[PDB]
């Protein structure tokens, strides 16, 4: 039967290469060197950024900090309909009842969004701008609260998270893991939910054996990692709900608050 | 194998361990809710009368709601010392930093008491001294606020983690495991804590693959669970500084206050 869990790892890794433009793989390169991306540090670099490189989430459209945290937002968003596309290539989801494929998403991608972002992380700052850019961990830091500390969180995460070493081909497995959680607030039917979850998790633990046999209990080490996400998850949403009861510049045009 | 020999050796020794340390085990409370038998009927307080006639009945202020709620304090702090002296027994953990010895413990007793907590309950309601009480869930519900819903998380948690229908053979492990974190805040030495749970996490393994055959990603789910554990222990830290802002009068126990603090 170990033949079928191959299949869904292979066809789970294609998807995953077709849905995701930047992978982890490509990102590591950029980062440790081995190529190069215009780097941000500061407010100067910054704006050289904006003009010379035209960092999109960036763009026209006030306070450089409101202006990073709101291109955070719209990548994030542009990040969802890539999963979502992922999603649909998942075993069994598109059959699902259509309100819990809904859900599943919905609860599903902030999660999905910092697992993948940790890919485009090291301990000194995070790729940008589909691999062009480099913001520093220092510059996010630096920016005044409550920005300063909006980035750090996720900087700790990919930091313990990356110490796993796993991937592209293993994350394409554990991010539909993620996806397919039964647990998720009104989901109607459960059972077919889990079903499937429970073969991705079969095929997890198999690809994590096959690809680093060395590494003891690796399969429990990344499920563990689900605390640390959902606290991340849980996190973020606290910190967008302080600045959206405090301060008072953050109003973009109503189409683009709906959109995003 | 010789692996698998070691690993079931570790098993047998945690279960040896727990059952030492844990006057009442989940096999114990099961046969008591299970309501099978005429030795064993716990008596039930589901209202105020017949509150009053459990301290009369049972042996274990004059107000209502605290007295519950100091109960529950006083037997938390007494599970805190099983736990205590079950940690002493996995094998490895004395032999640790002492200040990484008192934050394994720090972050890992209420995860514990929790998780253990689900064996003592049934969507009803909650075995109660040592079994011989059983109080209702409804009535713990009819508590004012903010007390009416210390433990409706716990019954939620409860009902969802009894489906997995562990035993204490395995929830011996389980909790060696939860103990043995090396991503608590503040450990000075994480690195032997972490072989440490490696290898409970290998008997664990093992443990729910002879002991469940049939239950498929057994393992996987009950780790997944470890999250639902972290999130009730979040919000009754909440709820306990709402009360100590409402109820000025309340004393809570001091081992519970340091564990609590800058947690
Ligand atoms: C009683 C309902 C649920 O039980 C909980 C619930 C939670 C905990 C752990 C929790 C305790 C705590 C309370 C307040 C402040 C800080 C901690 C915890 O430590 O987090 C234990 C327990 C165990 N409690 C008991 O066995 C218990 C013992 C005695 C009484 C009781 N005694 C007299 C009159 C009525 N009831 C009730 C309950």
């Amino acid at each position: 039967e170990s033949a079928d869990l191959r299949a869904l790892a292979k066809h789970l890794y294609d998807s995953y290469i077709k849905s995701f433009p930047l992978t982890k793989a490509k990102a590591r390169a950029i980062l440790t060197g081995k190529t190069s991306p215009f780097v941000i540090y500061d407010m100067n670099s910054l704006m050289m950024g904006e003009d010379k490189i035209k960092f999109k989430h960036i763009t026209p459209l006030k306070e450089v900090a409101i202006r990073i945290f709101q291109g955070c937002q719209f990548r994030s968003v542009e990040a969802v309909q890539e999963i979502t596309e992922y999603a649909k290539s998942i075993p069994g989801f598109v059959n699902l009842d259509l309100n819990d494929q809904v859900t599943l998403l919905k609860y599903g991608v902030h999660e999905i969004i910092y697992t993948m972002l940790a890919s485009l992380m090291n301990k000194d700052g995070v790729l940008i701008s589909e691999g062009q850019g480099f913001m520093t961990r220092e510059f996010l830091k630096s920016l005044r609260k409550p920005f300063g500390d909006f980035m750090e969180p996720k900087f700790e995460f990919a930091v313990k998270f990356n110490a796993l070493e796993l991937d592209d081909s293993d994350l394409a497995i554990f991010i539909a893991v993620i996806i397919l959680s039964g647990d998720r607030p009104g989901l109607l039917n459960v059972k077919p939910i889990e079903d499937i979850q429970d073969n991705l998790l079969q095929a997890l633990e198999l690809q994590l054996k096959l690809n680093h046999p060395e590494s003891s209990q690796l399969f429990a080490k990344l499920l563990q990692k689900m605390t640390d996400l959902r606290q991340i998850v849980t996190e973020h949403v606290q910190l967008l709900q302080v600045i959206k009861k405090t301060e008072t510049d953050m109003s973009l045009h109503p189409l683009l608050q709906e959109i995003y």
